[PDB]
């Protein structure tokens, strides 16, 4: 499926949203414009509270526009920024109930879970919730769950938490870039590497679109904004550097 937003403005409060819709307090998102083709990657970046998760919620019909149009048709797979583990086996946590051996093995390889599974006698029959897992292991199982699901659009809201720099790089490449090459997907990130590899980018600030386009277009239109070691900074630091640059401009 292709996902399109045209002049989208939305309010979390239902009452103020109805007022703006009729007319045409603060919008969580305003005048949002993007278009993603089938099999493309959109990277979403921005300051804290810019409306990144809210944009995903709007795509999932949790938040409705007051003006403008959202065009999308398809099943959505959502990977939240906070991992969750069902009391059950690793396999069930990833597949649910629908099993597909080739899809399953592809996903666990791409999320580097083979080494984790081999650690136990029961293998992927090991019961979680029970066995306790590290942040990074929980993150990777959640991502594998989201990616395994048969869906038409994959929404990945900062799914690489508690993973080290090197692991996040390998999995972004193996999962998001390779395995999911033909899937329509939206990634929320503050990693300059991911914006670079994306087909389109959207940079948000206080509900407003700072920039929509390619990373090359970001080089063309925003040279002072563009101006190696950035992705080495922590999530918190990367956020406050991006925040300040968006405030200045
Ligand atoms: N379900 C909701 N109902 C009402 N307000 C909400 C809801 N979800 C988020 N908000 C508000 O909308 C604003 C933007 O939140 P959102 O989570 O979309 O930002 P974000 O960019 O994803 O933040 P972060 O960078 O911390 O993940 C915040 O003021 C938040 O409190
Ligand atoms: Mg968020």
């Amino acid at each position: 499926t292709e996902v399109v937003m045209e002049n989208v403005t939305a309010f979390w409060e239902e009452g103020f949203g109805e007022l703006f819709e009729k007319a045409k307090g603060t919008p969580v998102l305003k005048d949002i414009n993007f278009k993603i083709e089938r099999g493309q990657l959109l990277a979403v970046a921005g300051s804290t509270g810019a409306g990144k998760t809210s944009l995903l919620m709007m795509i999932m019909g949790e938040l409705e526009p007051s003006e403008g149009k959202i065009k999308h048709s398809g099943r959505i797979s959502f990977c939240s920024q906070n991992s969750w583990i069902m009391p059950g086996t690793i396999k069930e946590n990833i597949i649910g109930v629908s099993y597909d051996e080739y899809r399953y093995r592809s996903v666990i390889k791409a999320c580097q879970l083979e080494e984790d599974i081999s650690k136990f006698a029961e293998k992927d029959n090991i019961v979680l919730g029970g066995i306790t897992l590290s942040g990074g292991q929980r993150a990777r199982i959640s991502l594998a769950r989201a990616v395994y699901k048969d869906a038409d659009l994959y929404l990945l809201d900062s799914p690489f938490g508690y993973l080290d720099v090197l692991t996040e790089k390998e999995i972004f490449e193996s999962c998001v870039c390779k395995l999911m090459a033909n899937k329509t997907r939206i990634l929320v990130t503050s990693k300059m590497e991911h914006l670079k590899k994306a087909d389109k980018i959207l940079i948000l600030h206080e509900g407003s679109s700072y920039f929509y386009g390619t990373f090359s277009e970001l080089q063309n239109l925003r040279p002072d904004f563009s101006s190696d070691s950035f992705d080495q900074f922590s999530a918190e630091r990367r956020n406050s550097i991006l925040t300040e640059t968006l405030h200045r401009f």
